[PDB]
This record gives C-alpha cells, structure tokens and sequence, in this order.
C-alpha cells in the first residue's frame, strides 16, 4: 500500500460524536474503539468517516435501549457499542457492534409484504440474512440521502463490501470489509 | 393537474447509465432516488431528453477514468445520482456526479470565441456568470442551452454547481400544478 495512514485518523474524532449523539437520545452507553493503530489507504480514511457515523448512530438509536429499558429487560444497565478495524488476509475489516434490541426482523418481513416484494407464504421461507438484506434495498427503509443504503454504496464505491447480522434482543454487528491497496 | 410517478421517465436510464458507462470505459454506480416522486403527466415526454443528456455529459464529462480517480484519491468507482422530490408546490430533480467538475477556463474560452463575451471582462468574472454561459442559446456544440430552453418552456428553473475535481451538480425545479 502506498499512502497508509492510522485508522486513527479517522477513529478518534468518534468518542465526542457518540456522547453527545447517547447525551441527545438519552441512551447510556459505553463506547470501545479497537485497532486504531490500523494502517489502511488515505483515501479510505477520509471517505469511511460518513459512513461508519451513520452506522454508529443507528446503534445508539435503534439498537441500544434506553437504561430503564435494559434494566427491566434483564440486561447489564449499560450498553455497549464497538467500533473495530483488523486484519484479515488482504482486507482491512471494520466493524460496528452493539448489545442492543437487535435489528427486528418481523418488521422487515411486514414491510416486505407490504411493498408487494413477497407474500405470507414466501415470507415464511427466507433465511435471516435474506431478511436482513431487504435494508440494503434502496428506498425500501423510509426516510426524513442516508441510510443503509448510502452505507453500502459508499463502502461499495471503494470496492469494498458490507454485511450485517443481528439477534433478538442480543444485539447487531455490521461488517465492512475494504480491499489492500 | 393529472399526476404520474417519475418513474415513467426515470425506468429507462439505469439501462443507459450501465451502456454508456461501459462503452466509455467508465466505472459508474448509478444512484436513484424518488421515482415515486410525481409529476404532471405533460411533463414526462419533454423532460426525458434533457436529463437524458445530463446523465450522458456526467458520464462523458464528469466521471473520469479509474486511474485518474486514483491519482486524485477519490473513490475508484465515479457516483452517479438522480433524484426527486417534491418540495413547496415544485416537483425537484437533481443529476449529481463526483467527477472533474465543468471546465471553467475552456468555457469562457469558448465564449470569447463566440463573440458573447470580450476577452477583457472574462478575468473578473463570476463562477455563476461563467456557468451561465452554458444556458446561452448556440452556446453548444441537444446541449445545455436546449435544456434550459426546455425546462423554461415547462415554466420551471434549472441551477448549475461545479467544482474542480470535486464535481457537477443540476438542480431542475419544475411547478406542481
Ligand atoms: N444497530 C441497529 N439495531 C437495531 N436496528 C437497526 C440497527 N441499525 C439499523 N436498524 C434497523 O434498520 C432500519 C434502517 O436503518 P437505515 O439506517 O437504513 O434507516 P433509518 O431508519 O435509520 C432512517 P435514516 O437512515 O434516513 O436516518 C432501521 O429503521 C432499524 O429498524
Ligand atoms: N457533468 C459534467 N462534468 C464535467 N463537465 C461537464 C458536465 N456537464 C457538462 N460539462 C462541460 O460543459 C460543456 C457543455 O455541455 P453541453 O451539454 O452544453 O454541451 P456538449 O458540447 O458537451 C454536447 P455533447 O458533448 O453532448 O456533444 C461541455 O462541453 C463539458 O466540457
Ligand atoms: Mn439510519
Ligand atoms: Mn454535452
């Protein structure tokens, strides 16, 4: 690779985002970042900052439950949300993780019925991640151009690749994967 | 009046977009947003041309070849995006790329050549005055005078916005009603 960089050029402007971001929806979280020390291409690093805010958000939204909420769910008091970069062969992978509600999947399917996309019979035979994957669907998740779909294509743009998985009440991991320079 | 989604309009250009990108050996991710968005139905014959055209000078014009994208450190695939939306009583388009941007000097150039403007007044002119060469009937070598022209004629406006290696941005409004 020829202009590496710290992902720490990109990583350390999101401690203040993700207090004041949890401080504004009154969610109590503990933020983790990992592997800062990260080498990755410039260009990357000043075109995944957008993109990895977004995702980060809507782990404090979505995904991480008010304090009361965790409490008297039976979960620990405090949520957590993680944002990591490593190694893995020729790729640099990112990841955004929560312990939160987890993506509701139903809710997915509903809307998926709703839009003509699949019936109640069909619906009933989709794997998660095909359920999961309908987010990535442009204008399939209403809105206020973002979303998860300006995630991927973004991530895309740079060659790159995203992929999500998600449990009931257990939490969401979004996996972003970029290509060595 | 009688509405229709710009769907009708917009259902052909993912199809254009890929061809020409291809042909021009152009990396391209196509993006389009709001093809609910509706319309006067009068409007869908006369506008597919011009924006036609928009996404055509984005691709040929804007978009540049991976390498010089990489030279630039800017992300290898070029964006694309079409979109509507309908705001106060106006029906909203706009055609966005991340490419070069418009070439300012070589318009202005092209001005002088055609006797619309002396050269002693194009060093203090404006980036808008100079853009607005573009809507300047004959400017072209259908061109951006004729979508001008165009979107007149439909008693709505069109805007300009381009910068150097960051890219071009048109904005069309045309009224609901
Ligand atoms: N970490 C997470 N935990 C739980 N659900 C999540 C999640 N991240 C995303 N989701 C779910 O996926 C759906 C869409 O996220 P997406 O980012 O595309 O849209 P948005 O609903 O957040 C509105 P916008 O993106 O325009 O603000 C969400 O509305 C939510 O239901
Ligand atoms: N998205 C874009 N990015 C960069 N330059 C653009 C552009 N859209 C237009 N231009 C530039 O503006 C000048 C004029 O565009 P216009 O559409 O009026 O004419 P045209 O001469 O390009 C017709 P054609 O090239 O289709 O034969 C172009 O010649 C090109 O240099
Ligand atoms: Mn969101
Ligand atoms: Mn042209």
């Amino acid at each position: 690779g020829s202009h590496m960089v710290p992902i720490s050029f990109v990583f350390n402007r999101f401690p203040r985002m993700v207090r004041d971001l949890a401080k504004k929806m009154n969610k109590e979280v503990n933020f983790i970042m990992r592997g800062e020390d990260t080498e990755l291409d410039r260009t990357f690093v000043e075109e995944i900052g957008e993109p990895l805010l977004h995702l980060l958000r809507n782990a404090i939204d979505h995904g991480i439950e008010p304090k009361e909420e965790r409490i008297a769910k039976g979960k620990p008091p405090i949520g957590t949300l993680i944002l990591s970069a490593r190694h893995e062969g020729n790729n640099v992978v990112i990841e955004v993780e929560d312990d939160g509600r987890g993506i509701d999947k139903e809710k997915i399917i509903r809307k998926a019925i709703e839009k003509g996309l699949i019936d109640e019979s069909k619906a009933a035979t989709l794997s998660d991640q095909e359920i999961l994957n309908f987010l990535f669907v442009p204008g399939f998740s209403t809105k206020e151009g973002v979303g998860m779909d300006v995630v991927k294509n973004v991530v895309e743009s740079l060659n790159g690749s995203i992929s999500i998985e998600s449990e009931k009440d257990k939490g969401t991991k979004v996996t972003i994967r970029l290509p060595l320079t």
